[PDB]
Parts: C-alpha cells; structure tokens; sequence
C-alpha cells in the first residue's frame, strides 16, 4: 500500500531524519544501512512506527554486499517507488588511504562505486515499479567546508584499474578530503548521466540534492571541533548556511515526493529551493568518461 523507498545511510544524520520526515508523509521507507544494531536504536530513540521502516543489512564498501542487499529487497516484495543515495564517509585524520573488501580507496569506493552498484542494480526495481513518478536521488555538493576542488584529470586511476595501491582518481598523492570531493563530484555526474540515458526512455526522476550545511552530523564534525580550538566564540548553528537534521531530512521528503520537484536533471539546493540544469559542455564529457570506467570498477561491463 504505502510508497516504498530506500535511503542508504540512514543511522545517522540527513538519512535518518529523511527517513523520519518520509515516515510521517506516509512512505514506507528501507533502511539500507551497515549497522544493523545502531539503526534500530536510533529509529526507537525517534519513535519510528515499526510498521513503517525495514532495515536490511547495506555495507557499501563491500561490492558484493551492495548485490546482497539487492537480492534482499527483492525478497520483500514491495515495489520501488524512489531510491535516495545518501551515505557517504570522510576521514578527516587520515594520513595514509583506507581499502574497501574489493581493495579501492574507501572514500570513492562508499560514496560513489558502491551508490554506482547500487543505482545500476535498482534501476530495474525502479522500471518495474507501476507508478508514473518514481525519483533516484543523489546527495551530491553545493553547485552543479574542504577548500581544495575536486580534481579528477583524466581519470588515470579508474583506467589503470584503481587497485590499491592506487589511492585517487586521477592516481596522484593520496590526500583524504579531496578523496572526499572527488567522491561527491562523482555522485554529481552519475546524476547527470542518469539523466541523460535513462530518463526519455524510462520517464524515471533523476535528481541531485544539496540539502544546506547539516553542522550537527558527525561527517564534519572534527572540522567544526578544529574551528573551536581556534575560535572559542564558535558553534554549529552559526556556520554560513546552517541547517538542523530536521530539516534537512524535510527537504530530502520534498524531493522525493512533492510534485514540485517532478523535473529531471536538475540539482536542488538551498529558502525554497534554486534549480539548476545539468545541461552540456565540458562536466558532460567528464561525466560519460567517469561512467564507462566506473562500469568496469564495479564489474557491470
Ligand atoms: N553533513 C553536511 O553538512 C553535508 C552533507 N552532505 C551529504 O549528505 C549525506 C549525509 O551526510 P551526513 O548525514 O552529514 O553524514 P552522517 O555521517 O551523519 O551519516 C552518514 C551515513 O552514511 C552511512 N554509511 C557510511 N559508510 C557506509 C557504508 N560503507 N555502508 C552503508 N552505510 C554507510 C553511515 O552509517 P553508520 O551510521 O554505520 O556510520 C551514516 O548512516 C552525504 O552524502 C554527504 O555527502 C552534503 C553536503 C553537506
């Protein structure tokens, strides 16, 4: 009865509440998450009617467990009326890259190849899905915290494989935020190439969210303790653009299932919302590239 939807990530931050603000529009919403203990306390801790979640087991940094957890929606028979990509890891203090289980660096291979899995895969449970209007959203950057750009060259470390020890996109020197940014553009171009192989064909939604500066999560939080050391007079709420968790998860329910946002190719950000096109020129080339290479990472062909 209710409309399904899935969040990855939603233990925590702008998932969990977006699965709250989903809840009380009446969806029933999946919870893809990695921990399963944790995401149960914390959807009692918010009263989350046990009739209107599931949590199935997602480890986004295990390629194999992004199939599994496919396989396990399947079992429940509901059909996919929207998919939100919403986890995403930062290492702050990193020194040295972290791996995933298929030995890719763990910032682009959570944030990115296993959503790249992951939308590639559902995108048969979003065609089967009846409904006229069904939405893959991604959390992606401000415009179509971390102060160095995302910088991908020529995707030298997708080409040569992105083995380990191969720790960047472009196979440079490993450094983690712009791991981090480099993630989040490729989450930005994935919407962008949805959209234009799939949406005339299969009349799907595909959008990328900015949802505003969600201070209170942990993903930044390290820098925001880094800001007090330096700035004793600093808190959360008085960052440029500061938005609650509340908040924020609304504005990913708004996304998902409000009729003002049934254009596709778009990126909504943040107040009622700016739109802007996802349209041609040079981000465009870099998008089919960053496609066709992350295929082979992620052993679609
Ligand atoms: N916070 C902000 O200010 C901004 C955030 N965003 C985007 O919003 C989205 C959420 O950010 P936020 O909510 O702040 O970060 P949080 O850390 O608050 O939530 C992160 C979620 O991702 C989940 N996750 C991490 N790794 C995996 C994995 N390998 N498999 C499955 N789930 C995983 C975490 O699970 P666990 O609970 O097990 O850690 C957690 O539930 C991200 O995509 C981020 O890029 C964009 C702009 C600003």
């Amino acid at each position: 009865m209710k409309p399904t939807v899935i969040i990855t990530g939603a233990s925590s931050g702008v998932g969990l509440y977006g699965a709250k603000a989903l809840i009380d529009k009446g969806w029933h919403v999946i919870m893809a998450c990695r921990n399963l203990d944790k995401t149960q306390k914390v959807a009692d801790e918010l009263g989350f009617p046990k009739d209107s979640y599931t949590i199935i087991k997602l480890d986004l940094g295990y390629l194999d467990s992004v199939r599994r957890f496919v396989a396990q929606f399947r079992e429940l028979g509901r059909p996919l009326k929207a998919l939100v990509c919403n986890a995403a890891v930062y290492f702050p203090l990193l020194d040295e890259p972290l791996w995933s289980a298929d030995d890719y660096e763990l910032s682009v291979a959570t944030n990115h190849l296993g959503h790249f899995l992951l939308c590639n895969l559902l995108l048969e449970d979003l065609k089967a899905c009846p409904d006229a209007d069904k939405r893959l959203i991604i959390l992606g950057t401000v415009t179509a915290p971390i102060p160095a750009p995302p910088d991908l060259g020529n995707f030298e470390g997708f080409e040569a494989g992105f083995k380990k020890p191969i720790a960047m996109i472009n196979n440079k020197k490993f450094k983690s935020g712009k791991a981090y940014k480099d993630s989040k553009l490729c989450n930005m171009l994935t919407t962008r190439e949805l959209h234009r192989r799939f949406h005339q064909e299969t009349g799907i939604v595909f959008n990328s969210l900015y949802p505003g500066c969600v201070a209170d999560t942990p993903l930044f939080r390290n820098h925001y303790s880094l800001f007090r050391t330096i700035f004793p007079w600093f808190q959360k709420n008085v960052t440029k653009g500061y938005v609650s968790q509340e908040l924020a998860g609304e504005r990913v329910a708004m996304v998902v299932a409000d009729d003002k946002f049934k254009d596709s190719g778009v990126h909504w950000s943040w107040e009622a919302f700016v739109q802007e096109l996802s349209e041609q020129g040079s981000d465009a080339q870099k998008a089919q590239r960053m496609w066709d290479l992350s295929e082979k990472l992620v052993g679609l062909v």
